């Protein structure tokens, strides 16, 4: 659930492709969405 440390490190690589997105770093950004993504289905499949 939304307490779950879980759903912080999602929260936490989303403000770091936005402070990559500030520096144009469109490599890292669309890798890191790849890993954002990883995280979101492991998070809203698992049970909590």
């Amino acid at each position: 659930g939304s307490g779950s440390p879980l759903a912080q490190q999602i929260k936490n690589i989303h403000s770091f492709i936005h402070q990559a997105k500030a520096a144009g770093r469109m490599d890292e950004v669309r890798t890191l969405q790849e890993n954002l993504h990883q995280l979101m289905h492991e998070y809203f499949q698992q049970s909590d």
